[PDB]
């Protein structure tokens, strides 16, 4: 239809959004405004603390807001530990038990769990993390100061003292997805994870070789064991989310791109650690990504003239 949608970029040092911001550029439809410009179709937002309260006021302006507001309930490590603990839905046996301790919280029930594996003496080491410097040990009086020792709301989780290790140079590492929500709340997983793994053994690695180690050194494939049970993760956290952020009754379009972080253990089982809500990219995905990001959430709903699958 020839015609020219605008847009307003709040986040100049997003690498994911400051390449849409280009892509778009790239159609020959679309024209970036003054970053207070409120004329526009779609705000390229910031990180966090963004003006939601603003969307979906400027006469006769239909507006697409690159963040779904209140999807940090998903995304900051205290919340997301009352998230599985409040719906009933989450039936969580991929999560790491976890407890959240406010310095100044659950510490009570975290000794409980704590003292109950010391007396069936079994793995008892944990790992305190903040919310938004880590300490991994088998002492609870020792975890809990360190949380007290410097206020920052931070959470105690079990530590996988079993996780599935790699070689050459037997390393430690943590697999990470990208979904994408759209406005309708479809959901989308790039068909491209990427590896983190460590320097001192027990570099970055995609799932083109992790694709092999798990066949030339393995018994299943990379589908058939993680990539199966990291699709069902995705879809129920996602699914336990969507009532408390829905746009269903609100006067403005949402999407987001979400970074799931999944850790294997010796069984092959897939845990979920966390999930990051301004989640960056490789520098070699960055293009086939940004790409799926402007046909599935911005060209869906501003029309113009395989690599994802829909969980
Ligand atoms: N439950 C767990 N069991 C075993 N290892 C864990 C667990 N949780 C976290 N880790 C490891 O701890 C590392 C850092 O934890 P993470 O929760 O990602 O912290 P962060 O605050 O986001 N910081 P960053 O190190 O920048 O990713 C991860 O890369 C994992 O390797
Ligand atoms: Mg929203
Ligand atoms: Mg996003
Ligand atoms: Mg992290």
């Amino acid at each position: 239809g020839s015609f020219t949608y605008t847009f307003v970029v709040r986040d100049e040092n997003s690498t994911v959004y400051a390449e849409v911001a280009k892509i778009l550029l790239a159609s020959g439809q679309w024209k970036r405004l003054k970053r207070d410009n409120p004329k526009f179709n779609l705000m390229l937002g910031e990180r966090n603390r963004l003006p939601f309260g603003r969307l979906g006021h400027e006469p006769g302006l239909v507006q697409l807001v690159n963040y779904y507001r209140g999807a940090d309930k998903l995304c900051r490590k205290a919340s997301l530990v009352k998230l599985i603990k409040t719906s009933p839905e989450l039936t969580c046996t991929w999560f790491p038990e976890s407890y959240v301790i406010y310095p100044t919280d659950e510490r009570e029930e975290f000794r409980s769990s704590f003292n109950k594996k010391k007396e069936n003496e079994e793995g008892n080491v944990w790992i305190a993390k903040s919310s938004s410097g880590i300490l991994i040990s088998s002492d609870a009086t020792e975890l809990l100061d360190f949380i007290d020792n410097q206020g920052q709301v931070h959470v105690i989780q079990k530590y996988l003292e079993s996780p599935l290790l790699l070689e050459p140079g037997h390393r430690k590492f943590d697999i990470r997805s990208w979904v994408l929500v759209d406005n309708q709340y479809n959901i989308y997983l790039y068909r491209e994870g990427v590896l983190r793994t460590s320097s001192e053994p027990y570099n970055e690695m995609f799932f083109e070789e992790f694709n092999q180690y798990l066949v030339t050194s393995l018994n299943i494939n990379l589908e058939n064991s993680i990539l199966c049970q990291i699709k069902e993760i995705i879809r129920v956290c996602l699914s336990c989310l969507e009532p408390a952020i829905s746009t269903k009754y609100l006067p403005y379009h949402s999407f987001q791109l979400f970074g799931f972080d999944f850790m294997v253990d010796k069984n092959l089982k897939v845990w979920l650690i966390e999930v990051n809500g301004a989640p960056a990219c490789a520098q070699k995905l960055y293009a086939e990504l940004c790409k799926g990001i402007v046909d599935l959430a911005i060209s869906s709903v501003f029309p113009l003239n395989n690599v994802f699958i829909k969980l």
